[PDB]
């Protein structure tokens, strides 16, 4: 199965910074969502569930085919929340009906992270809508009340290996679990994008409770909360190594982080010989904006 990247007919840098900067604005605009979270850590979190659903055997899921716009995935128990993002960034959508949906969905992602004072993310448009027939079934994305074995299996079918699935799971520094939504007790929560997840891991003080949905999850004193996932981080003692290395160098943590999520974002994706390079887009900070 073959996903060839398309360029927008006549687009180039500019116009994706257009939308780039659409989507910045009103991040800062909408402030008050998620008790003043804002729209960043949500956003992020639909760039990866739109790309978390491919699997490597037959290329089927991924971002190319924008296919989240389809009731089948819209309303996947997994991605209960995401709802917010996509109404978010319909009006980015209207204004720009040029640009496809997988497209807008991973651009989300990348101006999320860039905006919240993460790294830069290169990015790469040419994701084409693909039809209804082609949305994944429910129950690729993953379970959070698993180990690290299971945490190591489910991210070998997204071709990741530790190091990526470690710097992947960084991006737990930001937002926070609603119980409505995952069945998880939501903890204190950051917009800033940072490697906070790590020192967290390693520092605090955690304690197995039961949240009012009867799930186990680690908590701190000082209100901070890990999913048994995150936790396996430091349970299994390759991931531990590498939780390490982040906790001890943001730089290192930014660059592999980075290249993760173009990664994941690209993944199931053709690019022709000739197509552009990827596009490193411009902060709103930086362009005095
Ligand atoms: C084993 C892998 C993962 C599991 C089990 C997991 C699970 C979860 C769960 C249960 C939530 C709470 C959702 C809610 O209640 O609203 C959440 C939130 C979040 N996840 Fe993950 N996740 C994983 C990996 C990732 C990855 C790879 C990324 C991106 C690189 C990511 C980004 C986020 C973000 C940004 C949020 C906060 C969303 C918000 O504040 O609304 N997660 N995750
Ligand atoms: N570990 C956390 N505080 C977390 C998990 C999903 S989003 C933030």
């Amino acid at each position: 199965l073959v996903h060839v990247a398309s360029v927008e007919k006549g687009r180039s840098y500019e116009d994706f910074q257009k939308v780039y900067n659409a989507i910045a604005l009103k991040l800062r605009e909408d402030d008050e969502y998620d008790n003043y979270i804002g729209y960043g850590p949500v956003l992020v979190r639909l760039a990866w569930h739109i790309s978390g659903t491919w699997d490597k055997h037959d290329n089927t899921g991924g971002s190319y085919g924008g296919t989240y716009r389809f009731k089948k995935e819209f309303n996947d128990p997994s991605n209960a929340g995401l709802q917010n993002g996509f109404k978010f960034l319909e009006p980015i959508h209207k204004e720009f009906p040029w640009i496809s949906s997988g497209d807008l969905f991973s651009l989300g992602g990348v101006t999320a992270v860039q905006e919240m004072q993460g790294p830069k993310i290169p990015w790469r448009c040419g994701r084409v809508d693909t039809p209804e027939d082609t949305t994944p079934d429910n129950g690729r994305l993953p379970d959070a009340d698993k180990d690290a074995g299971y945490v190591r299996t489910f991210f070998q079918r997204l071709n990741m290996n530790d190091r990526e699935v470690v710097a992947l799971m960084g991006a737990h520094a930001l937002g926070k679990t609603h119980l409505k939504n995952s069945g998880y007790e939501g903890g204190g929560a950051n917009n800033v994008f940072t490697n906070e997840f790590y020192l967290n891991l390693l520092n605090e003080d955690w304690k197995l409770e039961k949240n009012d949905a009867n799930n186990e999850q680690w908590d701190s004193k000082s209100g901070y909360m890990m999913l048994p996932t995150d936790y396996s981080l430091i349970q299994d003692p390759k991931y531990l190594s590498i939780v390490k290395e982040y906790a001890n160098d943001q730089d290192k943590f930014f660059k592999d982080f980075s290249k993760a999520f173009e990664k994941l974002l690209e993944n199931g994706i053709t690019f022709p010989k000739d197509a552009p390079s990827p596009f490193i887009f411009k902060t709103l900070e930086e362009q005095g904006l």
